[PDB]
C-alpha cells in the first residue's frame, strides 16, 4: 500500500518523499512552495516535485491548494500539464499537513527560445497550434488562465509545447508595476480592470506572444499601466462607443474617453514580412472588444494552421465541477476536502 518515505533538507526546508524519487535537486522557491528536479525511478522520467509552503495556513490558502490539487487531478491534455503523482507522508487525516505535486521536468520555456533561436513562418504556426489546442481544453471546461506568457509555456527540443503555471508567488500589485514581462501580455481589461472579463483575456495573450515570435520583439512592452495602455490603444486604435458602454469603471471610461481618438494601424506596416494570414490571425486576436475576439476553438480552424489543424486531435475536457468556488468552508473542511483528493489520486498510464 504506502510506500517508504526517506527525509532530507534543501535550502532550510525539510523533503519528505517516497524513495522511488532520487537525486532531488532544487529549482526554485516562492511564497506558495518549493520545487525540486528529480528522477522517478519507478517510472524513468525526470520529474519536478513541489512541496507546498503551509497548505493550510489560512482558509484562503487551504482552498487555493485545493483548487490547484483539483485542477490538477483533472488536466488531461498533450499540451497541457498533467500530474504524475500527489502525496504526503502523513498517515491520517490527524497528521495531514503537507501536500506534494508531481510534474514532467520542464526546461525550456519559449522566453528562452525566442531569445536565443531564429523562429521561421512554420515554426511559428506549430508553436501557436499548440498553444490554441491546449487552450480550447483549458477553456472547455471552464479554467480561464489569466497569466498566460512565454515562461508559462514549456517548449523541448522538437518545439513539442505545453502550456503551465511556474508561479510560486503572490500576484501583488508590485508585481505589475513598471517595465515588468509580468503585464506586457494581459488583457487590457484585465489590466485596468474595465468589466468583469472572461475567456478571451487568454486569447489577447497569444496575441502578444505570437507577435513576438514573428518579431522576436516584445510587442506591448509598457513602462507601466498607463504607457502600455498608449502603446496598445496606439495599434488597435481608441475604442468606439459600443465599446465604451461595456466598461463597468466609470472612473476608467472616464479616463479613456480624455484620449485623443486614433485610427487601427495596419498591421502589414508593422508585421513587415509577415505571412499574410499570420497578419490576418493578429487582427481577429488583437481586438480590445473581447465580445469579438476570436476564440480557441474558432482559431483552430484559421488557414494559418493547415498544416496542422485536425478536427479529430483537438479533444475538450471532461465536465469540471467547479461549484467548490462558491462554498465558504473552514480550514479543517478544505483540508479533508483536499486529503480525499489525495488519496484517491490514480496516476497516468504510460503507453
Ligand atoms: C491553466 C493551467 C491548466 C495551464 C494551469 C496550471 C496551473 N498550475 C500549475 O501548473 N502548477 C504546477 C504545480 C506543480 C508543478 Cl511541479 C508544476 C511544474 O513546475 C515545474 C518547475 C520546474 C521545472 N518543471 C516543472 C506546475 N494553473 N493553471
Amino acid at each position: 500500500e504506502r510506500p517508504t518515505f526517506y527525509r532530507q533538507e534543501l535550502n532550510k526546508t525539510i523533503w519528505e518523499v517516497p524513495e522511488r524519487y532520487q537525486n532531488l535537486s532544487p529549482v526554485g522557491s516562492g511564497a506558495y512552495g518549493s520545487v525540486c528536479a528529480a528522477f522517478d525511478t519507478k517510472t524513468g522520467l525526470r520529474v519536478a516535485v513541489k512541496k507546498l509552503s503551509r497548505p493550510f495556513q489560512s482558509i484562503i490558502h487551504a482552498k487555493r491548494t485545493y483548487r490547484e490539487l483539483r485542477l490538477l487531478k483533472h488536466m488531461k491534455h498533450e499540451n497541457v500539464i498533467g500530474l504524475l503523482d500527489v502525496f504526503t507522508p502523513a498517515r491520517s487525516l490527524e497528521e495531514f499537513n503537507d501536500v506534494y505535486l508531481v510534474t514532467h521536468l520542464m526546461g525550456a520555456d519559449l522566453n528562452n527560445i525566442v531569445k536565443c533561436q531564429k523562429l521561421t513562418d512554420d515554426h511559428v504556426q506549430f508553436l501557436i497550434y499548440q498553444i490554441l489546442r491546449g487552450l480550447k481544453y483549458i477553456h472547455s471546461a471552464d479554467i480561464i488562465h489569466r497569466d498566460l506568457k512565454p515562461s508559462n509555456l514549456a517548449v523541448n527540443e522538437d518545439c513539442e509545447l505545453k502550456i503551465l503555471d511556474f508561479g510560486l508567488a503572490r500576484h501583488t500589485d508590485d508585481e505589475m508595476t513598471g517595465y515588468v514581462a509580468t503585464r506586457w501580455y494581459r488583457a487590457p481589461e484585465i489590466m485596468l480592470n474595465w468589466m468583469h472579463y472572461n475567456q478571451t483575456v487568454d486569447i489577447w495573450s497569444v496575441g502578444c506572444i505570437m507577435a513576438e515570435l514573428l518579431t522576436g520583439r516584445t510587442l506591448f512592452p509598457g513602462t507601466d499601466h498607463i504607457d502600455q495602455l498608449k502603446l496598445i490603444l496606439r495599434l488597435v486604435g481608441t475604442p468606439g462607443a459600443e465599446l465604451l458602454k461595456k466598461i463597468s469603471s466609470e472612473s476608467a471610461r472616464n479616463y479613456i474617453q480624455s484620449l485623443t481618438q486614433m485610427p487601427k494601424m495596419n498591421f502589414a506596416n508593422v508585421f513587415i514580412g509577415a505571412n499574410p494570414l499570420a497578419v490576418d490571425l493578429l487582427e481577429k486576436m488583437l481586438v480590445l472588444d473581447s465580445d469579438k475576439r476570436i476564440t480557441a476553438a474558432q482559431a483552430l480552424a484559421h488557414a494559418y494552421f493547415a498544416q496542422y489543424h485536425d478536427p479529430d486531435d483537438e479533444p475538450v475536457a471532461d465536465p469540471y465541477d467547479q461549484s467548490f468556488e462558491s462554498r465558504d468552508l473552514l480550514i479543517d473542511e478544505w483540508k479533508s476536502l483536499t486529503y480525499d483528493e489525495v488519496i484517491s489520486f490514480v496516476p497516468p498510464p504510460l503507453d
